[PDB]
């Protein structure tokens, strides 16, 4: 009896549509730059320059 | 003499309507929860879901 299913039965939903992504990225670290907090930056030249007095 | 009292001779406010009782109830607490407190919770996902990426 119950003649045939013509399709192959399976779980009808697939594993997407059920994911939800975080809306951000992870990025790396590197080595920390600690130079401006130590001295401080002063911006005093121009570009295309050589030298400062 | 002094005849007979009918009824029986006894105190005659029972211990009942003298009671008062606290408005509150005590409740038994368990173990502390302090996974929230150490790391935090994000509300990201939605319910009928399977994963998160």
């Amino acid at each position: 009896n119950f003649t045939a299913p013509v399709t192959t039965p399976s779980i009808p939903t697939p594993i997407q549509f059920l994911q939800t992504w975080l809306p951000g990225f992870v990025k790396v670290m590197t080595a920390a730059r600690k130079i401006d907090e130590i001295i401080g930056i002063d911006t005093v030249g121009s570009w295309e320059d050589q030298e400062i007095v």
